């Protein structure tokens, strides 16, 4: 009836950035008429600080009574002493998609007019654009394989992970790639390394088996170490990637460092119900935390994707997407976005949030 | 007392660059009073056809009974036709590194000076320079882990692969890292993903263990994602990176693609007796096979990195550097180095083999 979100704004500029994202949904919620309750809940940093744990229970049932989970970022300075496997980024993210088997993550990347030139790609090549969807799957692969843990003393002493994929794991994100390359530009390559892994062996067979439901979508195979190489030369020929865990985990990164803009850019994480978790692609940016410096567009673009793919509301998704280009195109940008003799025409956090929130109100 | 090399031009552009190392050697065992013997044998795709196999019997036998591997390239559109676990890239390379124990590959990258335009970066990151050497961990970790297969059938049907290290194998080439670096810049840059995998906390754990050796080099870790958006951001803040199978894979291609040059870049493979695999970085370019177009620089340093690494021969080694740098500097460049308004300067590669040749001749 109502919808219920949980709220995690974690650590550094998650709880500013956030503040800007309420504000905008305030303002869909009384154009389009939405009834949404909140709640916050701790987690990552300040969890361990507040609960002595990233992800305290009382978080995860939060989570469970809500309709999607709307995630800041986490992590920070104070806390990257502790061991890697005990940090607050993985003590949070592994066991939220693990206990809600989001295996769908997906991450739009775009070259927005007239920023081409903060992308770090050289000019001609950046002045092509790109818009490329990557589609990882999040559940399966290396991450969650057994068994995995270590055996043995001295020289002797190992480590071992396993990566494991099943059929089904692999057909039902495929099935996801092919559905999403309709609505754009009906292509999509498939990320592996087949001439080693089993797993990619298997992985680009199930691939095939899907695509003959999509006749009408071009499929290509590509080897991770190419792909890595082919998208710093020819960017715009891709649309739809499709990637197992840890290969979308490498590239999904390098094409959001090839925009030059990551305060842009959003993720969804999300299960076949399509209760999800979405976050900025970006992370929590301590230097800058409560200076009102921080680029709000991506935690506002987050809360997009959540109305589109978990509240299946697409028009109020639409109408935040289309504050968001008013703002780029009528010279509301944030610092980070600036050559540094632009520097002074800088927004601050609050200013961006005003703009959008103020743009979805006038009916944009 | 004479030396013996196994040459194993293969496919492509293959047997023609070749030809134009061999002409170098030729100018180096005259200047330095090396005796050199040579024996050809067929290797990849000319393998298959001319023996039913991409790595027949009497070529590994050949290899056994030499002092090193002088490799050119494998691979082409013929054989893309196969199954990815039967073609003739990765049926020639894992049984020579499994077989021979080639544990250590050794990529270094460089952009050289007055060729920075052709990086695919922003011009002025490129115009800061880097020069980085990769050492990649090559017969252990998922590539050769065992459990590898698949069970099972239809929807539950299932492919797994195994990563693991053991300490042993992690101190082996962390040394080989630590030692490279002090004759560079004196930083190790580690690279694993040691907030997910058991494996990567192994060698995270195993490389500080190795540093108290190296107490005059700087080290640091850094996770995989990380690491493949900082190269496209501060490529020269680093130095030595070290690497497991996988991650080494694609971020030496990654780092291969920002040089914008590869056909000056090699590769070397090799065990701890200094027997090893030396070949160009980049592929067999069979659209341009047989006209005289391909650069033949890349199989001529890895002539000089054989020379060094496996002959210890490093005057002779250092000889053929300083003729491809007074090439780079002359103005011999290949077609694929210049701007295409400068196209008509491009020289062919036997001009580029006969300049080499003839400035080692000349006492360079
Ligand atoms: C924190 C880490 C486990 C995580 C991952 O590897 O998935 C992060 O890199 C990401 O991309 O969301
Ligand atoms: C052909 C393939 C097995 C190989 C690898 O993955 O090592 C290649 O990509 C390389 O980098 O030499
Ligand atoms: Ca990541
Ligand atoms: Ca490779
Ligand atoms: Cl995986
Ligand atoms: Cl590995």
């Amino acid at each position: 009836s109502s919808y219920q979100i949980a709220v995690l704004a974690g650590d550094g500029i998650g709880p500013e950035v956030m503040a800007e994202a309420r504000k905008v949904l305030k303002a869909v919620e009384a154009r389009f008429g939405l009834n949404i309750e909140y709640t916050e809940y701790d987690v990552g940093g300040i969890a361990i600080d507040n609960h002595g744990c990233p992800l305290p229970e009382a978080t995860l049932k939060g989570c469970e009574a809500a309709d999607a989970i709307l995630f800041g970022s986490v992590g920070g300075p104070k806390w990257e002493k502790l061991p890697p496997n005990e940090q607050p980024e993985r003590g949070a993210l592994l066991p939220l998609r693990g206990h809600f088997e989001l295996f769908c993550n997906l991450r739009p990347a775009k070259l927005h007019d007239g920023l081409e030139h903060m992308s770090p790609l050289r000019s001609d090549i950046s002045a092509r654009g790109f818009d490329v969807l990557c589609v990882r799957e999040l559940t399966g692969g290396i991450y969650f394989g057994k068994p995995k843990g270590r055996q043995g003393e001295g020289e002797s002493e190992e480590a071992f992970d396993t990566m494991r994929y099943s059929r089904r794991e692999i057909s039902r994100i495929a099935r996801i790639a092919f559905e999403a390359a309709r609505g754009r530009r009906k292509k999509v390559t498939s990320v592996d390394k087949a001439n080693v892994l089993a797993c990619s062996v298997l992985w680009r067979q199930v691939v095939e088996e899907v695509a003959v439901d999509f006749p009408d979508v071009e499929l290509e195979h590509i080897y991770i170490d190419n792909a890595t190489m082919q998208l710093l030369r020819r960017p715009d020929e891709f649309d739809v990637m499709l990637c197992s865990n840890l290969f979308g985990d490498i590239l999904s990164d390098e094409i959001a460092m090839l925009t030059g803009s990551m305060g842009l850019l959003s993720s969804a994480s999300m299960n076949s119900t399509g209760f999800g978790l979405f976050e900025p692609a970006g992370g929590s940016a301590p230097d800058i935390a409560g200076k009102g410096i921080a680029n709000p567009i991506a935690q506002i673009l987050s809360a997009a994707l959540m109305l589109r793919h978990s509240l299946k509301q697409e028009e109020a998704a639409s109408a935040i997407e289309r504050a968001v280009t008013k703002a780029l195109n009528s010279g509301y940008l944030t610092g980070e976005l600036l050559s540094s003799d632009q520097r002074h025409k800088a927004k601050t956090t609050v200013q961006m949030g005003d703009f959008i929130a103020d743009a979805v109100k006038a009916g944009v």
